[PDB]
């Protein structure tokens, strides 16, 4: 699938982007890449954060739904008008698509200075959707009137005066055998909503945390691309901190380092890299009492960010953070692998990336069978509310 690869791009730590069309004439957008969520919505008006938008009434193909959308996240929301309209990916399938669009008049904490995306595709499923799940999402319409297979699959590789330019690819209807080595295992979904995906075991440099692995999970984990960070639940990331810090100890960083607040620094090219320790995530595997382990290196929870007051010193950014929500293998993550979401077969696959930032000593690993007799359930269950309970599904 040579044409899209390479087709995604960003700034280090402000989300990964694909270049999209809307409209007739077509409108360029750059759009972020969300595995979190399920929206296709665009600014469509003037912001302090947006070099430009999507204005609906010069595209003769735009049909308004007469509809508004409200989406709240933990850090951001928007706004807008439901329509649709046709959208392409001129570097993805050659094909134009009808989707719905949510045109986003105002927002709060969503754009984000000098990213250069204007917009977020939403590519988990209708569940998530907002208002409903009667609104259809992109890739489900992309699927239902194209012929593309009902899959994607992830490649994000990892990076004085500008943060650092990434880049990856986003294959749609595919796997490019190109972007990985070594074995492809996938894990299940647990359930169609988000990507979610069960934890049944962590540990670093080899030493388990020994925690319920319902802790893992609590109260879900799942797989964003627009994600900064591996956001871990209250206790784990408690725990995790404690063996990083542990196995770092030689150096003593201020507090606001492992809060993600602040940077560190070493003489360029001198980073003991050899003081911080793997972390391995062992993932459910597709087999009763198999699993699978997905390893990272401190090259991906590390993030290089240039000092203009020291630019002569490599510093770094600590990108494990503390969550209320769950468990989120973000972009983070996802620079050590490529990531295959199967959505035809309920399933998320990882790979060693073939673009994974290493050294001379580690490497990114995806590594199983590993074998429990017994297995407890790791999944968590959501308290059903009464609002949720409410809502029929017709
Ligand atoms: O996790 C997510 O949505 C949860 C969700 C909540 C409510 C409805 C559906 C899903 C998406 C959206 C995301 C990163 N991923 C984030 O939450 N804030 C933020 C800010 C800027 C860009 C991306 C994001
Ligand atoms: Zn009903």
């Amino acid at each position: 699938f040579v044409e899209m690869v390479d087709n995604l791009r960003g700034k280090s730590g402000q989300g990964y982007y694909v270049e999209m069309t809307v409209g007739s004439p077509p409108q360029t957008l750059n759009i972020l890449v969300d595995t979190g969520s399920s929206n296709f919505a665009v600014g469509a008006a003037p912001h302090p954060f947006l070099h430009r938008y999507y204005q609906r009434q010069l595209s003769s193909t735009y049909r308004d739904l007469r509809k508004g959308v409200y989406v709240p996240y933990t850090q951001g929301k928007w706004e807008g008008e439901l329509g649709t309209d046709l959208v392409s990916i001129p570097h993805g399938p050659n094909v134009t698509v009808r989707a719905n669009i949510a045109a986003i008049t105002e927002s709060d904490k969503f754009f984000i200075n000098g990213s250069n995306w204007e917009g977020i595709l939403g590519l988990a499923y209708a569940e998530i959707a907002r208002p409903d799940d009667s609104l259809e999402p992109f890739f489900d319409s992309l699927v239902k009137q194209t012929h593309v297979p009902n899959l994607f699959s992830l490649q994000l590789c990892g990076a004085s005066e500008v943060l650092a330019s990434v880049g990856g690819s986003m294959i749609i209807g595919g796997i490019d055998h190109s972007l990985y080595t070594g074995s492809l295992w996938y894990t299940p979904i647990r359930r169609e909503w988000y990507y979610e995906v069960i934890i049944v075991r962590v540990e670093i440099n080899g030493q388990d945390l020994k925690m319920d692995c319902k802790e893992y999970n609590y109260d879900k984990s799942i797989v964003d691309s627009g994600t900064t960070n591996l956001r871990l639940p209250k206790k784990v990331f408690e725990a995790a901190v404690k063996s990083i810090k542990a196995a770092s100890s030689t150096e003593k960083f201020p507090d606001g380092f492992w809060l993600g607040e602040q940077l560190v620094c070493w003489q360029a090219g001198t980073t003991p890299w050899n003081i911080f320790p793997v972390i391995s995530l062992y993932l459910m595997g597709e087999v009763t009492n198999q699993s699978f382990r997905i390893t990272i290196l401190p090259q991906q929870y590390l993030r290089p960010v240039e000092d203009v007051a020291t630019s002569q010193d490599d510093c770094y950014k600590f990108a494990i953070s503390q969550s209320s929500t769950g468990t989120v293998m973000g972009a983070v993550i996802m620079e050590g692998f490529y990531v295959v979401f199967d959505r035809a077969r309920k399933r998320i696959g990882f790979a060693v990336s073939a673009c994974h930032v290493h050294d001379e000593f580690r490497t990114a690993a995806v590594e199983g069978p590993f074998v429990t007799l017994d297995m407890e359930d790791c999944g968590y269950n959501i308290p059903q509310t009464d609002e949720s309970r409410s809502h029929h599904h017709h």
